[PDB]
């Protein structure tokens, strides 16, 4: 047992009979503490007789080989000559005494021959993390690394942003107690934590109440090979790999605080307030100025919700108890957390759909009883009521979504929107197998798919657009008496590029239905677009109500487009490719682009609908 | 380095600077395992200054520290004085050559005085387990243990049937491949192979080609806590515990082969004949004696049935992929895999309700066409319309399920089942707020819920009745001229049975919109008997058809809810409790007690869909 330093190299020779032994002695005070780490390097001409490492301490034995040898699922295999660990630090209690630490590293080997090895220990001298400091470090599959963080006494919640300016290797980002077995290998991590899968970012939030002692260990783990990842195997860092193999990734990492709850609360009045004054103007400009289809539309809602409700209920708690973190497709970098939620922001953002569908029920409530006295005295409103409860539903299926993102927790508010769509085309046509030829193409690619399914997109969105004429040509009460052609070329060609721009699965853009509802719904406000040119290619005034709503209408669908054009997670990758999109919160600390985009719809959305309901008044006077 | 010999007992005193150290020299032949085992015991007065055991193989190290500490969620501290572990074994190569082995056992502590210990080496005579034969074992949270199987020749398919007569200890049975890393550890199972919880059962299916080498080895893993099953903590095997805890978990473990081919198509045939034969019949029966509503209902089938779809083949996918079965709760000892299915015996279950309520579909239409012709020549066909869809929608919504069921997965065809009411209602109201009394019920215990509880059961299953009633009401064409009261207060007392048999753990047994969907088709089936009283109280001659319908009825009612009533599974409880209670197939080696529920109801509810329908016949005469 050598009498050994740190900071010191030793090489040496093992044999079948020979058990090198060190002793390395240190001390630690109160409040520091040390991490002492060990590096042990061997020549890889050992793999059948490897160069066993023991570290012994007083109350754990950590051993290991090194080779290091690692099984790729495709039966292939991978070994590391440098092997580096961090022994579990134990800090001398404050205030008490210093604790006097002895560690053993006994190396040993079965070989009929020598077999060489390096062993370097040192301390750590940065291993506590700073409360706003970045910290660049390096990892390697044979050397994982965790550090300590310790929590301020006026801070309750943190985020871990870790940020790799290269995609591979694949990580894991993990964060455990301070309690000695640290989990840090490849078998380990995913266990007794909440933990991350990474390739560019990753952000972990944390709450001070969640951690006894008010401190965590973050472990850094990078994977053998990349499959959670994509890419399956991806080694730039070390050219010959069996050689030396080094998935060397280089990892930054910063703890920021969190925000307060003042931006809860300012961010939360900031949306219902900013959506109550279309209630407080409308009723300005109402009064300064002075059925059995919406049962069942409303029967159909209500259990078509339900079950999904439940659903996402189940996903959110799944993902708190499991530290899995790779379930929901979050914006982990604007994700804000309020009870069981873990995503707040991108849930109150849907407070748009249901606050204006719901306004838009009123107007559309009030002008039919009030045709209603007029008649009875002496329009589709059933068209209208269904629009509003598509808006309200919209809102109500998006949070739900919203609650855990997922590749199966989406495809249900679209699937309520075709539902809608199609009975809304079956009670229109009624009183006037396109609607079903929607119904067999949004079925048939719902889940099918190079050129072979290009053809698919090609002849979807044309059979779509097919879908979305037929139906606009059954809803415009004024159809025929209208056009009694330009504009249909031009249109033509917005669908032809709109097709031409899907092709092989995408050409640039997905998600089959709701891609095809993306065109019915552009389609649907272009008829409407085409039908206003005509009305102004007669001499028919347009009342300034309509007018201000058109404008509004382009205006706002413009600035909703801008946003619904961020992408900052996808469900269609691995969740460490999601999570490497998403970017910070722009608006009032609280919204991300996502947020701004739930808002923008539900008041562009709004108005279009205005402008569809209150467009033919100048025809109130020409009966 | 003692040359030892093995299954002899050796103590020892180990202080800082002591190192005992064995060495075990054996040899394996090409054919035979050998499987070395370690067991080493301390004394627990060491707890501050374990018993650090190193284990030193040609290519492996074994480190542990013994006694053997376990931290249990709550703050909790367990430890155990005996540890033993089996050795990775490596064979000798068939018709090669045998190999000689050296074992290394390093026995080690840094304590100022001795640390006691016992170390025995044996060799695992029964390592091997066979084809078909039982074989007894004990494990323990410290002594985990695995055996190997290797798969015959002619034999493609087993299933690893584990049973323990008592609940607790709370364990897990994995199967991993054979490669010298064997994850054997509370860490370490749930990492790289199919596993599954166990507290009295467990069975595994396992095919022979995922399995290179067609052998594996299968680990039982007792935790430390019972929590992943239910009860927290449980030790009768050992009374003081801090003294000496060990959890013993007695095991027997049967590798039984699976049913051939041969059984998969003789009862795929017996199910679709079986039920063809009802074509075949009632063509005979009618050939040798000689709408909007439609569409709408078909609409939201489609758009509700498709979402459903993607949702549990996303399920049954990550299933597959991971090796988690915790998260589908099948009926593991009768669950016969196809392609993906993993269960296609209660997939094929279903084809009941889809072929039966389209041949009801056909029979009604049938009798419409011909009312129709002899109405244009010269009853409420839609509600029986809707009666076939929803038959054929339970068919398919169940199989849906039935691909992998869980706590998120069911509510989905049972809101389908609501949904379909409330539109009938509705359809049916309007020719002649119950209604929505249902769906304030059918949505409040949604997920709401002791004796507060009890009072919402009561009161759910009273207005469940009433609901019931003020359907049926409006559904009998002639309901006020049949009656024109005893059975009126005997039904009170079926309906007040009803709901005085909820109201009990939760609801003297699990799912509120299930439970309150049973008293619904049960207070129906009740009204409709009610009706056929009340039509022979009058001198109204029953025809043939209708008489063998209702006789039918009952008898096949009674004989599905003998079936009903099995529960081979369940959701409520953790996966290990879920597959404690399910037992072997019953019918042709394929179905089991709740298959022949998918077929004796699909079977009983099409001849009372018949008897409604046909029922009045004897007044085609007294118009
Ligand atoms: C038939 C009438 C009654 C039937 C009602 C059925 C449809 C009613 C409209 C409500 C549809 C709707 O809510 O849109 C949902 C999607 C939003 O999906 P997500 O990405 O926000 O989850 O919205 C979109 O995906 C829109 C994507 C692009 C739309 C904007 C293009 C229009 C811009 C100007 C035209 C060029
Ligand atoms: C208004 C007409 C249109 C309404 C549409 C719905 C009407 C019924 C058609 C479909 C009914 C149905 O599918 O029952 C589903 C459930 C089966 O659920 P599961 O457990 O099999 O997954 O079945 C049950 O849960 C039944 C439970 C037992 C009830 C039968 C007992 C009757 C015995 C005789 C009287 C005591
Ligand atoms: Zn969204
Ligand atoms: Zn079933």
């Amino acid at each position: 047992a050598r009498g050994a330093d740190f900071d010191h190299v030793y090489s040496g020779v093992v044999n079948l009979s020979t058990e090198n032994i060190y002793s390395f002695n240190y001390t630690s005070q109160p409040d520091q503490v040390t991490a002492v780490r060990v590096y042990v390097n061997s020549s890889s001409e050992n793999l059948n007789y490897p160069v066993l490492v023991v570290v012994r301490q007083q109350k754990e034995v950590l051993s290991w080989q090194v080779p290091l040898l690692f099984q790729g699922l495709y039966q292939r295999s991978y070994n590391y000559q440098e092997v580096s660990r961090t022994l579990c630090p134990s800090e001398a209690t404050n205030e008490t005494g210093p604790l006097q630490q002895l560690i053993f590293v006994d190396v040993a080997s079965m070989a009929p021959l020598g077999a060489q090895y390096k062993l370097l220990v040192t301390k750590l001298k940065h291993f506590q993390l700073r409360t706003n400091v970045a910290f660049h470090f390096t990892a390697s599959p044979s050397q994982p690394q965790y550090f300590l963080y310790k929590f301020p006494k006026d801070v309750d919640s943190v985020i871990i942003k870790v940020v790799s300016e290269m995609a591979y290797p694949c990580s894991v980002v993990s964060v455990q107690n301070i309690m000695c077995p640290v989990y840090d290998l490849d078998h380990n991590v995913e266990f007794n934590g909440v933990y991350q899968s990474m390739t560019k970012k990753a952000a972990i939030t944390l709450q001070k109440k969640d951690f006894p002692g008010e401190q965590f260990f973050v472990v850094f783990v990078i994977k053998p090979e990349d499959y959670a990842c994509g890419g399956s195997f991806f080694i730039q860092e070390k050219e010959n790999q069996t050689w030396n193999l080094q998935r060397k990734k280089n990892l930054e990492v910063t703890i920021v605080p969190s925000i307060k709850e003042s931006v809860y609360v300012k961010s939360s009045l900031f949306s219902v307030f900013i959506f109550l004054s279309f209630y407080l103007g409308c009723l300005l400009v109402g009064f300064v100025h002075y059925k059995i289809y919406f049962w069942n539309i409303i029967t159909i809602a209500v259990f078509y919700a339900l079950p999904v409700i439940q659903l996402v209920i189940t996903y959110q708690t799944v993902v708190n108890v499991t530290g899995n973190q790779d379930i929901c497709y979050y914006n982990f970098l604007c994700a804000h957390p309020l009870g069981v939620l873990s995503a707040f922001n991108n849930i109150l953002s849907n407070l748009g759909h249901v606050l204006l569908g719901f306004l838009f029920l009123l107007i559309v409530l009030r002008r039919d009883i009030l045709h209603r006295r007029a008649l009875e005295a002496k329009k589709h409103f059933g068209l209208f009521y269904a629009m509003g409860i598509a808006l309200m539903m919209e809102g109500v299926l998006s949070a739900c979504y919203h609650v855990c993102p997922n590749y199966s927790n989406f495809q249900f508010d679209t699937s309520f929107m075709y539902m809608i769509a199609g009975l809304c085309m079956l009670k229109l046509y009624q009183t006037r197998a396109s609607f079903a030829v929607v119904i067999m193409v949004t079925v048939l690619g719902v889940v099918f798919g190079v050129w072979f399914w290009v053809i698919f997109s090609a002849i979807h969105v044309l059979a779509s657009l097919a879908l979305s004429t037929q139906i606009y040509y059954m809803g415009r009460f004024k159809i025929d008496l209208g056009i009694f052609m330009d504009r249909m070329v031009l249109l033509v060609v917005g669908n032809l590029v709109n097709w031409s721009f899907a092709l092989f699965g995408l050409i640039y853009r997905r998600d089959f239905a709701s891609y095809m509802l993306g065109i019915f719904i552009c389609n649907l406000l272009l008829y409407l677009a085409f039908y206003i040119i005509m009305k102004l290619r007669s001499s028919e005034k347009v009342l300034p109500v309509p007018l201000f709503c058109i404008v509004a209408t382009a205006v706002m669908w413009a600035a909703a487009l801008y946003f619904f054009f961020q992408n900052l997670s996808s469900w269609e990758g691995t969740p460490a490719e999601s999570r490497e999109k998403n970017r910070e919160c722009i608006l009032l600390d609280f919204f991300d682009d996502h947020d701004i985009w739930h808002f923008l719809s539900a008041t562009a959305l709004f108005f279009s609908f205005l402008v569809l309901l209150t467009l033919d008044d100048d025809l109130d006077v020409v009966r």
